[PDB]
């Protein structure tokens, strides 16, 4: 049942960029990857694993397509490391979607014969394993009809079948166009047969989980219920029919601002959980588990996804990082709780209890902490001077980072640059003093237009790391912006907290 898979399944994590990766594994961010990266997920209380292979570099010649006996064998490898600690485990293929099986449109025939050839080889290697082992047909197909996805889902499955044995049960994984959601909804047909799990990814809004456009925050009412409303119509049409669902993708692509960040992680994998849905967090080796010092980038989030995975609400506060600005006067401060059921149990500095009474007072809701400002006094260089750990009965404990910041100082805040030596991104040294940055806005100084109206005609508020990031407190413009430049610009770096920031003119020559 969608209730049984759910049970074993949830909350699953993807190895990204590794055996995906193109040409091979090791080609991209992640080195090819070592055992002991999976006893790490599982100390975590991961229950699943997607494991995304792109088979492309490794498949032979026509007419048999032979894969690479190397490949073959290191992805068993991986796959049975995956499996021996007890994982529930998705083998897909992955990136040939677009390197090779989008030629489905244009030469269907030779297209879906040399993939019932691949999936034949696949089938056949894994056929022995485990049910814990789950095949997962292509990642977000492109290219070809509605109909072609429907009869290229039903051929695969037909082929899995047919090796027999285990493979005559094993879980199989389809979905649409694209694993997209509304394409699920309204152009998938399901195979006839009762062991397939059907599936799509979910990243919206993409402007808030990739942070583009200045799309910073999340959480509104209407935020919330777009959400669900994306979720609901697959599980009245698919779940509660008895189709198990795995969103086999999800999660924050650059969104760094903590509130939110963890909220939305709270709120969508708990909507999965109530529809039944298994919910497999996206992770390219950058986003949130550092596999080289073994640790998690925001560990929070991490704890957020695991017990809300499990069916646990977490509470989450408000801030998550205050900022006290140096010289200000201090007076009690604030914190709010969306308690989501759960109960505060206590507020600690490491291992130290918060005195209730004298270091914080809470009302009889429970929900509204006032933390004493002589307290946040003796908490208090500009940077992360404590960190205050909100336990809670049940469900992840919250950390609030008191932060003393000031007034950003540049070194320098007018930079030229000619149109015929770009190579490369403008650097921009800055002491930022605790503060973070949020978003970045271009302007063209004649004009007032945006200076990539060119390919974002509506705002002058850049994306994400193809346009600007900070790294080691310094700012920086991406190539890509600076060859949008026509005449002198100017750029209005917004930093956290909100109010705050630092604006760098851009002469060109």
């Amino acid at each position: 049942t969608p209730a049984d898979l759910l049970e074993n399944m949830s909350p699953g994590w993807n190895l990204g960029n590794t055996l995906d990766a193109v040409p091979t594994e090791g080609s991209w961010n992640n080195p090819p990857v070592r055992e002991h990266t999976f006893d790490d997920i599982r100390d975590a209380g991961f229950k699943s694993v997607r494991i995304p292979v792109t088979w492309d570099s490794h498949i032979g010649s026509a007419p048999e397509y032979p894969i690479d006996t190397d490949w073959m064998n290191r992805v068993e490898e991986v796959t049975d490391w995956a499996l021996e600690r007890e994982f529930y485990v998705v083998l897909n293929i992955h990136h040939d979607s677009w390197l090779w099986i989008s030629r489905m449109g244009n030469s269907q025939q030779e297209t879906l014969d040399k993939l019932g050839k691949v999936w034949k080889q696949i089938a056949e290697r894994f056929k022995n394993k485990s049910e814990r082992l789950l095949f997962e047909i292509v990642n977000e197909p492109t290219g070809m009809s509605a109909y072609q996805m429907n009869l290229l889902n039903r051929e695969m499955l037909n082929i899995i079948r047919s090796t027999g044995g285990k493979n005559g049960q094993r879980l199989v994984i389809v979905g649409g166009l694209e694993d997209n959601k509304d394409e699920l909804l309204h152009s998938f047909e399901p195979p006839d047969d009762d062991r397939i799990v059907l599936t799509y990814h979910y990243y919206s809004p993409w402007d808030y989980v990739s942070n583009w456009w200045g799309r910073t925050t999340w959480g509104s009412a209407a935020e919330i219920s777009e959400m669900e409303e994306d979720i609901k119509p697959v599980y009245e049409k698919f779940v509660r029919e008895g189709y198990p669902v795995i969103i086999g993708e999800y999660g924050t692509l650059g969104a760094n601002e903590k509130h939110s960040k963890w909220l939305y992680h709270d709120t969508f994998v708990r909507l999965a959980h109530k529809y039944q849905m298994v919910p497999m967090w996206w992770d390219n080796g950058n986003d949130q588990f550092d596999r080289a010092e073994r640790q998690w980038r925001d560990p929070v989030v991490k704890e957020i996804v695991i017990q809300a995975g499990r069916g646990v609400p977490n509470a989450i506060i408000k801030p998550a990082d205050l900022f006290i600005k140096k010289g200000q006067s201090i007076s009690d401060q604030t914190v709010d709780i969306q308690l989501n059921g759960n109960v505060l149990t206590g507020i600690y500095q490491k291992s130290e209890p918060l005195k209730e009474g004298s270091d914080y007072t809470v009302d009889n809701a429970g929900k509204t902490v006032s933390i004493k400002a002589s307290c946040l006094a003796k908490l208090l260089q500009p940077g992360v001077k404590a960190q205050l750990t909100f336990t809670f009965h049940k469900g992840a404990s919250q950390v609030m980072d008191i932060i003393l910041y000031d007034d950003p100082k540049l070194e320098k805040s007018e930079f030229t640059i000619s149109q015929s030596a770009i190579s490369g991104d403008l650097k921009i040294p800055a002491s930022l003093n605790g503060t973070k940055l949020a978003t970045v806005k271009g302007v063209v100084d004649s004009t007032g237009r945006p200076v990539l109206e060119e390919v974002w005609s509506w705002t002058p508020y850049l994306n994400y790391d193809e346009d600007f990031y900070e790294k080691d407190g310094d700012l920086y413009l991406k190539e890509r912006v600076l060859k949008y430049l026509k005449s002198d610009s100017t750029f209005t770096f917004e930093l956290w907290p909100k109010g705050v920031e630092a604006v760098v003119k851009v002469k060109i020559t």
